[PDB]
């Protein structure tokens, strides 16, 4: 298996969103990914796993359950506290048979507290800590940024940068332990820049009045005379500078760029700009500069992309395009992904391991 | 050093953005990070965790000081255009000199090669070129950014960190360090796999404000109160949406069925009514403890009062501001507070000290 997690052994316990996203890229990088699904695969978010079935209630399926991660590196699971626990796969029963697993806890809220049995979804986990507010035109109610946030940003990356620092922190013990990645936490650091720039002066609470969210002229989309948009995100005065040039502007008929009380009207006089030629035309104009000006391309358009193609960001597969492994390693490459290995049988699995 | 990474040693060429995002959370973890800045130079607390040194590359002391650290040292951090470490006289091959064993950590938006790799952007740049810029936002709107948390972090830094850690994992078989090429365009791109997935089985347009995580389903979306404040709605699976119906006073007899996707306008009005009709505090109350995935859209400045964020102490006051503590959490080896910036050191104290 190529990547630089070869002979790394990870048993995921199937659930949905962030634990799931965090398997995949352990797969993507070479790790050996077994997932117990319940007997009740077309989500390519199942690349770079073996697939078993077994009922976890049963208690032949508890045993060979047991058993896998006896012979395992890291447990992957992402269901409410207690319920693993109940299974009799919670962490204590998991040290008994492996005092060296990783025990990997993805949840929203977190194992402890007031809402930690509370149902929830990324909009939820991001309401509750600052981060959803802030998101989206101020004259308009905030907007969810997909999923990508609580889910993936703030929630199977943390699970990642957890997994993989408690097995250096293991080189040097020889022992296991339990990490707990709650989403409302890592979504909580991953915005940590805004945090540190309110406290400076740098950030309001109010929504669309910032220089990253879109309330800045120069970091923000444009409409184009065809309808699509381009992205400026001209923050350097040097940047920004050069980008007037290419829209034909003269720097002194313009406010100062960071005048805040004229950025309506400064906004006012570069959409009338970007709005008098289409966005192919600016990706031509703007190519090779440093205006920080990039053409808006829908899903359906990236795999024409010249700088996407040339990198291999994606590959073909099943029906359409898929981002390749991320991020990239010099000696021991990632390979392309898997498709979703279908189902084994977990005895097959165990002969294999030992 | 408290945390999982005690141990760890990291020198970081000072950047903006992810660079720092990144050396933070190890800094964060228990890594040992040293940042050197040019001296043409802290009340930044992303750069907590860490100690800062001044040092003139240019010049031929600067980089041998630099070049003695990297030697001592288990991980290299640089977020500045391809080439520029290279002429600086840091890059990998001459690193690869005076440290086999180091980790080589690049930090960039386009990546090493390809058309794009010299040209500057931010944030908003990489994620215009990949598709998702283009899919947040409402529908009849241009595309919002989701301020800079899914091309810097989510997509950036965070990749970085699994990057540099799946090859410090790597480097306990082969006692070889290697090079992690992390660029924006492509981590976003694993980032987002979900939608590339559910795109490719029929399950997502390219539509901006017409699918069922980025606002266009009435049942996942924001909903403004009386009091003009907001509430988050996730309640995606029936038996949650049912919860909710409940809370509301709304009979499921006499709204359109959830899923009826032609119907959702109907939908939508039922529901915005009914929320308009309380403030978002009373919503916050008939809700708490239910699954019905509803919770209150909290500013940055009022979350310091939510319960379940005061008891995990999700957050830490410091310096007039409160920042948020790391994440994720790990049972044996606990993070602790983070440190503040420190005023600066010199290199050759650090050297000795190392
Ligand atoms: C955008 C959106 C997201 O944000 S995804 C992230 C959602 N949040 C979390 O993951 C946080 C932690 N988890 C939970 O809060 C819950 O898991 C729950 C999701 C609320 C569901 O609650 P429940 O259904 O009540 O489950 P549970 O955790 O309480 O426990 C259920 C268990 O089922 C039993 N059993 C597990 N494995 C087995 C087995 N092998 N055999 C037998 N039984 C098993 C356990 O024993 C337990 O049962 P109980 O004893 O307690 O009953 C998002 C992201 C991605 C996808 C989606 C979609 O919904 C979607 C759908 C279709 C297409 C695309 C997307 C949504
Ligand atoms: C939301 C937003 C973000 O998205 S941040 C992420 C931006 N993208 C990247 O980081 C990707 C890779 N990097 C770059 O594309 C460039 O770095 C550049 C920043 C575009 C332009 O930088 P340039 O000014 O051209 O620099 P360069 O990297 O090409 O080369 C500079 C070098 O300087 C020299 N030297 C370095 N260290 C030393 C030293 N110690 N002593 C002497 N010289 C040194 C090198 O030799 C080289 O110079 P040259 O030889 O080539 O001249 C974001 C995120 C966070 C913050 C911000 C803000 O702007 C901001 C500002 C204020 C408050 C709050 C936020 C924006």
């Amino acid at each position: 298996m190529a990547g630089p997690l070869s002979g790394l052994r990870v048993v995921e316990l199937a659930g949905i969103g962030p634990g799931p996203h965090a398997a995949m890229i352990l797969g993507d990088l070479g790790a050996d990914v077994v997932r117990i699904d319940r007997p009740s695969s077309r989500d390519a978010m199942l690349r770079n796993r073996r697939i078993v079935t077994a009922d976890l209630k049963s208690d032949q399926g508890l045993e060979l359950a047991l058993k896998l991660i006896a012979k395992a590196d890291v447990l992957i699971e992402g269901y409410r506290p207690g319920v693993t626990e109940r299974l009799g796969l919670g962490p204590e029963e998991c040290a008994k048979v492996n005092d060296r697993l990783i025990y990997a806890r993805m949840t929203g809220w977190g194992q402890t507290g007031p809402r930690s049995q509370q149902a929830g979804h990324d909009i939820n986990y991001i309401s509750l800590n600052g981060i959803l507010h802030a998101i989206g035109r101020g004259d308009e109610r905030p907007v969810p940024p997909l999923n990508l946030v609580g889910d993936f940003g703030g929630g199977s990356m943390f699970l990642l940068v957890g997994i993989l620092a408690a097995l250096w922190e293991r080189q040097s013990s020889g022992k296991g332990q339990v990490v707990d990645a709650a989403m409302v936490d890592g979504s909580s650091v991953l915005i940590q820049m805004m945090w540190a720039m309110r406290a400076t002066g740098m950030w309001t609470d109010t929504r669309g009045a910032n220089m990253l969210d879109g309330g800045a002229p120069y970091y923000d989309t444009y409409e184009c005379a065809d309808g699509r948009y381009v992205a400026v995100g001209a923050i350097e005065p040097q940047f920004y500078a050069a980008m007037l040039a290419g829209l034909g502007l003269d720097a002194a008929e313009l406010p100062p760029q960071n005048d805040r009380a004229r950025w309506p009207e400064l906004r006012a006089l570069l959409t009338e700009a970007f709005a008098s030629h289409d966005r192919d035309h600016w990706g031509a104009v703007f190519a090779n500069s440093d205006a920080c000006v990039t053409p808006v391309l829908a899903f359906g358009e990236v795999h024409n992309e010249p700088h996407i193609i040339e990198r291999n960001t994606f590959y073909e597969a099943n029906g359409g395009w898929q981002p390749m492994p991320a991020p990239r390693f010099s000696r021991t490459a990632s390979s392309q992904p898997r498709p979703p290995a279908a189902t084994i049988d977990i005895e097959a699995v165990l002969t294999d391991w030992d």
